[PDB]
């Protein structure tokens, strides 16, 4: 199983993230986004990373990715059994896609103008001051990929100039806990650890 | 469990087409998107159809409708078990979203200019002649949610007055046999029914 990974990207950080929770082994390869090889457009007709690669397996877009990794490996459960819980899960993680990554994304396009990242920076810190008040995870008392998908947001509120309300507090403790789990410090490249202490 | 939904609504009709798959209890409310309702907006924040309810679980988003119903009623299971064949049908759901169901948003939105719903057009027959090509049904010899994700589009080609190629015959003979499917049937709506026989 390999991850076509970039050192800076936090979609690829949320892949990391579930590989290392899953503690099986795999192999990273890291793509330079400034200089992609040819061969990330023939995996990816979107010419992005995170992919995965795993024997005649070609996957891309890092929630589907680790859809896949927590069903091929099994234990430990990044996922409730519930099926309600996991259709709420799978619609807060839509959700997030279309209302916090999308501006995300604005703010990783070097292409995109300075206008278009402070808007983008400024509704990333509404909504999240808005998530904050809704237990111990984001599904509740029990960790899941829910938290695995945010988590290289949260990680990245500095690097990119995210200031929140002081009535997000919650979701900044919430944050750190995410923060000390094992996996999430063995996920980070060297470029993300400079992105904050 | 209710669900909510336009009688014209290609997003509506994949809802309905798996509830008739599943053959449980459930009822259908119908919304006239021109008259919304005040409580649409309260339960789906986007304040469209399908809407799915049942007891304290509300979901919008016609896919992860889906996904929950093939979950809470497993049999007969709409998605094959194996990770893998899984992964790559959550891929291609994806890639439907966002190569073919954006277009279908612009046919479907009566605001949209007459040029935007031109090119809409366009690219729906182009991409549909391009997956043509790519067994039985979408992926591989068993009937899947992949399958139920794309017949809403193809029952609608003449509606829509999507043109393919004549490369694209094996297509439409692929959907011809969707359409003979029971539960297709019954879960189309009259005036669905009135778009082609
Ligand atoms: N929807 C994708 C987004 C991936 C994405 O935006 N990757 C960025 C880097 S973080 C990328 O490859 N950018 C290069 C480009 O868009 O050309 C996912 O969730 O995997
Ligand atoms: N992504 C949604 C799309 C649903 C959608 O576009 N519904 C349309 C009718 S087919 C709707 O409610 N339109 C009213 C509106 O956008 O205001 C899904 O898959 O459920
Ligand atoms: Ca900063
Ligand atoms: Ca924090
Ligand atoms: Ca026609
Ligand atoms: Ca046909």
């Amino acid at each position: 199983m390999t991850l076509y990974s970039g050192i800076t990207c936090p979609f690829s950080h949320r892949c990391r993230f579930v590989l290392y929770e899953k503690g099986m082994d795999f192999e990273i390869k890291d793509i330079d986004i400034y200089n992609k090889p040819e061969d990330l457009a023939v995996m990816n007709p979107y010419n992005q990373v995170p992919v995965l690669v795993e024997r005649d397996l070609v996957l891309h877009e890092s929630n589907i990715i680790n859809e896949y990794i927590d069903e091929r490996f099994p234990h430990p459960q990044l996922m409730p059994g519930d099926p309600v819980m996991r259709g709420r899960g799978r619609l807060v993680l839509y959700r997030m896609e279309k209302e916090l990554f999308n501006h995300v994304q604005v703010l990783e396009n070097p292409a995109a103008a300075n206008k278009e990242q402070a808007k983008a920076r400024e509704a990333i810190g509404n909504g999240l001051t808005m998530l904050s008040p809704s237990s111990k995870y984001i599904l509740g008392e029990d960790f899941s990929m829910i938290d695995v998908a945010l988590a290289p947001l949260l990680w990245r509120l500095d690097h990119y100039d995210v200031k929140l309300g002081k009535s997000a507090a919650p979701l900044l403790k919430y944050a750190e806990r995410i923060f000390q789990r094992e996996a999430f410090i063995e996920a980070l490249t060297p470029a993300e650890k400079a992105m904050r202490k």
